[PDB]
């Protein structure tokens, strides 16, 4: 019933993917969805310099995560891991861990690169952290038919939606990438409501 | 409701574990639980010359997997991957993958090693394959309190149950190892019924 | 000084990538390079049916691997792992392992998908096995400039060269993919000769 | 010739390990070995209120890494990843990455956990980031005979040395753990000189 899209984005790609994930989840009758971001970690001046890019979404507290039946995580990659900011966040979830606050909750993840390299490693290495919390890990497999389209460069994997930002940052999530993101949101919100309800 | 425990074992360590997993699964009302092994790959002469171990469990067909709501997979490690016989078996699931036969079904893995090294990577890189079928991956987290006991050597991870066989093979699964295994069976069977049901 | 390109290919993509890897290695003055394949695992009739595709390269024995200063491994993916055939092969390397035959030798890997999904997981999960043998693992990082080209669909990652076969198998390794493959071969053969010499 | 031991430690477990790694590295003639820590990320008030542990080691700058031939990285796990402070630090290596400053340099990782769970994944997902800089990743395999001893609880994997801290933090690195650590330092220092030299 309650789905949190929790994300970090520096230049807006993950933010755009997050809104798409939220759209899809919102299609599920019975699903309350909220979008939030993790605290920034680099100093604000440097940030801004930098820089990229102010966000509407409120910053989440670690404690809030207990209020949700499913959490969908988005990070850009940093050399094939989650971003330091998302890492710093998850590192504050000890209290939650000790009480088993997130145990058995649905977790899914989406990311952004690149150039594309690391997009898989970023997701799967995020899953690891989620597993330590005993979260139920939900990949998207091959239901989104766009994953078979190799006629255009295209993010997205069976592990979760992804987007390709361009080495430059100038690319925007394509319709096909967004379509997969939307599918991710709808699927996990559906499974959440099936659970949940 | 239908939970399959599908395993490979050469010397019976995983076999003992599978039984424990099935034991746990059977504590759940409404869970039909069945235990099957994958085909041995080495010619019967070499197996006997190195062995045993002869197994009671029926051998599974790839097609069968479609008939279950949840599948719990066990393998000894081979240098930090699933065994070649588990790999060979899963390589036969192309038909299933193409029709979406395992999509959304619950999956969980347990393994056995050495010595211990590679026990995590075995579970984690098995998850990868399950994610390609779009299976919902279920880790065990730290519900099983035995995971905190560092006073004796002990298999078991938040990713799934493990056992430590010894360089010899001479170790047997300890009470704590089997306790975690039972837990893994009990939990995914419960989820399976909650899904499913 | 001695570089083995060890591969499995069913429909020729990895075979084509392997020859490219070999080309690149062959550019290194002082580098003896040989190309071999691992035994087929599926029955020959079925194979052929199937089927795809007869190879010039001789099939390697596990023992031979000790004769080399560097081994470059190629597999197609099977749901984000190495192929069962490559797995079966590596599973025969126990004797080598026990003597430390491959300890400290250079290892690198390249793969084929898809559609693209699993290309990273396939490489990194192969690295695991190589690490159990204490092989020195060599990724290619971002030296091959083609990795920045997002204007055409393109395999290859910092983990190792890859190729995209098309869901169909109809794609052929593109010039850019081959160029990265060639770079992989030249780089690890270079490092081999630096070692070696 | 120049080997950097670069680590994060909150309670000193990794710190003790780093010293052991440096100890091992120093047995190699021609190896200049230096030990540095990454910046603490939590404000000094919270650190003190939870701590210590105050560290003798100089704090490293991202830029410095360019000055070394080999870098050995240590981190406590955070739910199966590198720590957020190690992540934050490596996220500052963009300049290095862009100029190819760490390309081809030797890399190796060691960690610390719990409890044990996530010790492999921590090393393995650190490798991912190193591979993006095109570092030559060096696992330890099974040269260190202590890796066979399952008669006492014991950190250490073929991917790199580990120590088990206890749920308490109250465990100290055991003689065998440190022995593996020393080995890891000794081996990568030797390779570094062989490269380098
Ligand atoms: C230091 C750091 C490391 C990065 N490493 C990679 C990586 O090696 N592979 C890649 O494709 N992109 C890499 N990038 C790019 C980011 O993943 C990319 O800019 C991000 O997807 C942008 O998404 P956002 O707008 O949501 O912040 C890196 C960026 C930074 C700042
Ligand atoms: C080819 C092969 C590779 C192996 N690699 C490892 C490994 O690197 N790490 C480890 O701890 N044990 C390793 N082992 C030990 C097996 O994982 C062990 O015998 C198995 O867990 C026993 O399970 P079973 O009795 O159910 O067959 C290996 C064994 C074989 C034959
Ligand atoms: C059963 C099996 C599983 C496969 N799984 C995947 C995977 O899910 N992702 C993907 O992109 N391709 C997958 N494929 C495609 C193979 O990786 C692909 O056909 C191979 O790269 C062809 O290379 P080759 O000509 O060297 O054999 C799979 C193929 C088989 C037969
Ligand atoms: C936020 C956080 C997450 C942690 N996650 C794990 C983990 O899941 N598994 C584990 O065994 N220990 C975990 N621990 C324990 C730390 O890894 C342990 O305290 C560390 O290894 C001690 O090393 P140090 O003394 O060098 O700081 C965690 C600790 C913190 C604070």
């Amino acid at each position: 019933a309650k789905v949190l899209v929790l994300y970090y984005s520096m230049y807006g790609h993950i933010e755009t993917m997050a809104r798409a994930v939220a759209e899809g989840a919102s299609k599920v009758d019975g699903a309350e969805v909220v979008v939030k971001r993790v605290p920034e970690t680099m100093p604000p001046q440097l940030f801004e310099k930098a820089g990229g890019k102010t966000q509407t979404a409120p910053v989440a507290t670690p404690q809030e995560l207990a209020d949700y039946d499913a959490i969908i995580f988005g990070t850009p990659t940093r050399f094939g891991n989650m971003s330091g900011q998302m890492r710093t966040f998850l590192d504050q979830t000890g209290g939650l861990w000790a009480s088993g606050a997130l145990y058995g909750k649905l977790a899914s993840v989406f990311s952004s690169t690149g150039t594309g390299g690391g997009q898989e490693q970023t997701i799967t290495s995020t899953w690891t952290t989620l597993a330590h919390h005993g979260m139920v890990i939900v990949p998207i497999g091959y239901a989104a038919q766009e994953l078979f389209d190799v006629s255009q460069v295209r993010g997205g994997t069976p592990y979760g939606a992804t987007t390709i930002a361009g080495g430059d940052g100038s690319r925007q999530p394509s319709q096909e990438e967004l379509s997969i993101a939307r599918y991710q949101g709808e699927y996990v919100a559906g499974l959440a409501v099936k659970l949940n309800g």
